[PDB]
């Protein structure tokens, strides 16, 4: 019938109530009577100070401790008057101090969010505990700002709180595969405490992304005359797929096309090549259409052209259409004794062919119809002092390396 209250975590010693003034006596009567304390369990950490003559605390005094989460920590003690036979009854009252942080029992979580996960979707979060009662116990909870994530405060019947992270933006590992929270709970007592989590959140990959190449159109010019095994292109795919969805093949798209016979793409590396002599003759041109793929058959389609050069390597071919071997020895400066046909398979000015003869010899060449050329006749002739000729055509390509073909064209001189 006697209530006292004190701050709990207080030093030894201190004033819980002054017990003789409501007892009726003195201090010194206090020690001199000779009255103490039932012995029971709590009893044991208070004591009587004779001197100061009032109940005094002789040991540590947790609340946490001591009334756990109940809603009065009381502690009742029976003192006993000896002289005078009687009994008293004292109730103490222990009051809340915030001496305790909210604690979280896993410092850190790992939420593995999918790539194509859909928004709205929740996640439980580690909890937090706190041993001080009342408004020292847990009052808020405070997430990091982020822009893809909120915090919901979801209340199943029994608990009285179950915080969990609700995904509100889509997400992609592309841009940003894993995140990091700073989950603050703090207690709404002065001086306020408080306590962290760190969150993790792996965003796992989902094979979204197609392999992409760098260029739609490759365009590359060659030589005629490359070695086989020449690098001829090296094509690069992306994928930001991650991991065995970023492994990406090279192949062409056509079914064994003659093209495709001609040149080999690496797989691996797609390192475009030559097989095998290609005559630009033939083929100038060559369109092909490749492909890249991740494991996940993802396509990535481009095209590639190969130009080919026509380097010098064939050499004119005369062909005399016609002779008139007889010649007239008074045939007048102008008259055709043969007329030849000249043809460079090459292209470009290494198809243009000159031709030449002796500058010694009366018959000069003169260009004519569609590479055509003519043996005419500008000077007179002595029959006798030039009987018969051996005349040495040459042909040449004006390319560089040039190439000449010799052709002799052999004739006599008649009289009449
Ligand atoms: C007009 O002249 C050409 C060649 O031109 C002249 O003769 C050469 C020998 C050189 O001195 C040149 O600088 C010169 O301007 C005559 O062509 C020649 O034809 C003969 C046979 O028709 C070739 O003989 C060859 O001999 C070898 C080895 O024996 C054989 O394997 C061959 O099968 C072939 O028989 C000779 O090589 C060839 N000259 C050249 C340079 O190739 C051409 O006959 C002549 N015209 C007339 C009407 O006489
Ligand atoms: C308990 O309470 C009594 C009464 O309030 C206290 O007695 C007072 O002591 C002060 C000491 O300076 C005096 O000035 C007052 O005149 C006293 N009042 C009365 C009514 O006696 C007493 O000191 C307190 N403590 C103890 C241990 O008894
Ligand atoms: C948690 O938050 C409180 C503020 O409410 C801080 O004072 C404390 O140090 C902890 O960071
Ligand atoms: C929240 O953040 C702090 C760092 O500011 C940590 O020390 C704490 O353990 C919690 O993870
Ligand atoms: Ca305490
Ligand atoms: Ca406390
Ligand atoms: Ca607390
Ligand atoms: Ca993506
Ligand atoms: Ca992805
Ligand atoms: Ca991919
Ligand atoms: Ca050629
Ligand atoms: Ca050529
Ligand atoms: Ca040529």
């Amino acid at each position: 019938q006697i209530r006292y209250s004190v701050p709990e975590e207080t030093d030894k010693g201190t004033v819980v109530g002054n017990i003789s003034k409501d007892l009726g006596l003195e201090p010194r009567e206090l020690a001199e009577r000779g009255v103490r304390i039932v012995s029971r369990g709590r009893s044991q950490l208070f004591s009587l100070n004779p001197r100061g003559g009032s109940l005094v605390t002789a040991g540590r005094i947790d609340r946490e401790e001591l009334c756990a989460q109940s809603t009065p920590c009381l502690v009742n003690i029976n003192i006993l008057v000896e002289e005078k036979g009687k009994l008293f009854g004292v109730e103490i009252e222990i009051t809340d101090i915030n001496d305790n942080n909210p604690k979280f029992h896993v410092g850190d979580l790992e939420v593995k969010i999918n790539e194509i996960a859909a928004p709205g979707a929740r996640y439980p979060l580690p909890e937090a505990v706190d041993p001080d009662v009342g408004i020292n116990s847990l009052q808020s909870y405070q997430l990091s700002p982020n822009r893809h994530f909120s915090l919901h405060l979801q209340t199943g019947d029994d608990g009285t709180i179950n915080p969990e992270l609700v995904l509100e933006r889509t997400l992609d590992r592309e841009e940003e595969p894993t995140h990091h929270l700073v989950l603050t709970a703090s207690d709404g007592g002065e001086p306020r405490r408080s306590s962290t989590a760190l969150i993790q959140i792996t965003v796992l990959d989902t094979n979204d992304n197609a392999p992409v190449f760098d260029q739609p159109v490759y365009r590359v010019k060659v030589l005629e005359n490359v070695a086989p095994g020449t690098l001829l292109l090296t094509v690069r795919a992306s994928d930001p797929d991650e991991g065995v969805n970023g492994k990406v093949t090279y192949k062409f798209r056509k079914i064994n096309e003659k093209q495709s016979l001609l040149f080999h793409l690496h797989e691996n590396t797609g390192e475009m090549t030559v097989a095998k002599n290609l005559d630009y003759e033939e083929c100038s041109l060559y369109e092909m259409e490749i492909q890249a793929e991740d494991v996940g058959a993802l396509l990535g389609r481009s095209k590639v052209i190969i130009m080919v050069e026509d380097v010098n390597d064939n050499r004119p071919e005369v062909t005399i259409t016609s002779l008139f071997n007889p010649v007239l020895e008074n045939s007048l400066p102008g008259t055709v004794i043969a007329f030849l046909n000249v043809h460079d398979q090459d292209s470009g000015k290494n198809g243009q062919v000159v031709c030449y003869t002796h500058d010694n010899l009366p018959f000069k060449l003169e260009k004519s119809i569609d590479n055509y050329y003519r043996l005419v006749t500008w000077k007179y002739l002595d029959r006798e002092k030039v009987s018969t000729y051996n005349i040495t055509v040459i042909a040449s390509d004006l390319g560089a390396p040039p190439l000449s073909t010799e052709t002799y064209i052999a004739l006599t001189v008649a009289d009449t």
